[PDB]
C-alpha cells in the first residue's frame, strides 16, 4: 500500500514524491488528475500523466470530450487510469492564471469525497497559480476520505509541512 507518507490529520497524508512515480509503485484505486475543463493534458501532473500512459489517457480524454462535452470548474469525471491506477478521477480546480474563482476550489476538492482513497495532487497548486498552502487547507477541511498528496516540490513539501496547523 501507500508508504512514507507523513499523516495531517485522521485522514489526509502527505510526501514529496513525484506522483507518476507514486502511482506506478502503489497502483491505486484513484489516482486524481489535476485537468482543465477540456481534459487537454498538457503540462504540470496532467502532462505527466498522460505521458505515462504513452498519450492513452489524451485519446480516451478527447472521445469523452467529444461525446460529453467540457467538465465545468469544480467538477470532475472519472476515466480508466491506464498503467497508473485502476480509475483516474480527473478533477478541475479553479486555474488563478486564468481568472477563475478560488471559492470552486472547494467544489473540485469535494469530489474526492465520491473515493474511499485516492493518490492525488494539491488542487490549483503549481502551474494553476493557486497558494499550495491555501489548497493543502481546504483540502483537510473539506475531504473526508482517505487522501494520499503527493508534492513534487521538496521545498515546498517542507514549507507546507513546517506551516501545517
Ligand atoms: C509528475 C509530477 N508529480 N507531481 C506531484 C507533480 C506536481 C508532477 C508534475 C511534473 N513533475 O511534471
Amino acid at each position: 500500500s501507500f508508504s512514507g507518507y507523513l499523516k495531517l490529520t485522521d485522514n489526509v497524508y502527505i510526501k514529496n514524491a513525484d506522483i507518476v512515480e507514486e502511482a506506478k509503485k502503489v497502483k491505486p484505486t484513484v489516482v486524481v488528475n489535476a485537468a482543465n475543463v477540456y481534459l487537454k493534458h498538457g503540462g504540470g501532473v496532467a502532462g505527466a500523466l498522460n505521458k505515462a500512459t504513452n498519450n492513452a489517457m489524451q485519446v480516451e480524454s478527447d472521445d469523452y470530450i467529444a461525446t460529453n462535452g467540457p467538465l465545468k470548474v469544480g467538477g470532475s469525471c472519472v476515466l480508466s487510469g491506464h498503467n497508473l491506477a485502476k480509475h483516474c478521477l480527473h478533477v478541475v480546480g479553479p486555474n488563478v492564471n486564468k481568472g477563475e474563482d478560488i471559492q470552486l476550489l472547494k467544489s473540485a476538492y469535494e469530489n474526492f469525497n465520491q473515493h474511499e482513497v485516492l493518490l492525488a495532487p494539491l488542487l490549483s497548486a503549481g502551474i494553476f497559480g493557486a497558494d499550495p498552502i491555501h489548497s493543502l487547507r481546504v483540502c483537510v477541511d473539506t475531504v473526508r476520505t482517505n487522501v494520499y498528496l503527493a508534492v513534487f516540490d521538496k521545498n515546498l513539501y517542507d514549507k507546507l509541512v513546517s506551516s501545517f496547523l
